[PDB]
């Protein structure tokens, strides 16, 4: 009968990349916390709090805290559009990061990497078990969506300007994709020593028509992200990270 499952932590910049999952949410309460606002409920009988965080770094890491400091989730999954860099990649494909960094982060100056902070690893890395969740959760299959594992990075910059791609590709060839949040989960989810995985499908194909495709994609890419989600928690039921 009843399974034995973790209480995930769900987190999204934006309303349409949470709103699904908001909907199917069982038993939903509403709670707020800090200035954002937390529903708790569930899932397909698995325990959840999701939280939309707003654009960016600091944002993201704020409601990263407070998920895992008033909450207590077992671990953090940021789910979400991205800009695809790997070229294989088509708008609605899926990247799981295999590990994410930030392309905004520059000390080398002081012989850290590129994209290194201080005390922190030069990459984050996500939890091997909910990437393995998510490599099995592609079943995806709706009623076709191709789904990687990759590297995603992270700025506060939207990726438009030919020339802010160009140096963001230079310093992390192996780039999947891009965003604005997922680092600053990592960060975050490392320092209050949680496991984190990102799960982000492309809205567009980051560069000049980057903008407007965006928003054409951006309900595109919170379905197939919602999804990927809605499965990994199915893989995670009953189960516990190692
Ligand atoms: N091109 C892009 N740059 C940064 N974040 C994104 N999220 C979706 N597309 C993006």
């Amino acid at each position: 009968l009843y399974f034995q499952s973790m209480k995930a932590g769900i987190i999204g910049a934006m309303e349409p990349e949470v709103a699904i999952l908001k909907e199917k949410l069982t038993d939903a309460k509403s709670t707020e916390h800090a200035g954002y606002t937390f529903h708790q409920g569930q899932l397909d009988g698995s325990d959840v709090v999701i939280v939309q965080s707003g654009i960016g770094k600091v944002a993201a890491a704020l409601a990263t805290a407070i998920l895992i400091d008033r909450f207590q989730v077992d671990y953090v999954v940021n789910t979400g559009s991205a800009g695809g860099f790997d070229a294989s990649l088509k708008v609605g494909d899926i990247v799981v990061s295999s590990e994410v960094r930030y392309h905004d982060v520059d000390l080398t100056a002081f012989g850290y990497e590129i994209g290194q902070l201080p005390a922190n690893p030069a990459a984050f890395m996500p939890h091997d078990d909910l990437v393995a969740a998510a490599k099995k959760g592609i079943e995806q299959l709706s009623q076709n969506i191709k789904a990687v594992t990759g590297l995603i990075t992270t700025g506060d910059t939207f990726m438009t300007k030919e020339e802010d791609v160009a140096k963001a590709r230079a310093n992390f060839p192996t780039m999947a994709a891009v965003e604005m949040e997922g680092a600053a989960i990592a960060q975050a989810c490392l320092q209050l020593k949680t496991p984190f995985v990102v799960i982000r499908s492309l809205s567009d194909i980051a560069g000049k028509e980057s903008p407007h495709t965006f928003e054409e994609y951006l309900e595109t890419a919170a379905v197939n992200s919602s999804q990927l989600v809605l499965n990994m928690l199915g893989q995670l039921k009953g189960k516990v990270l190692s």
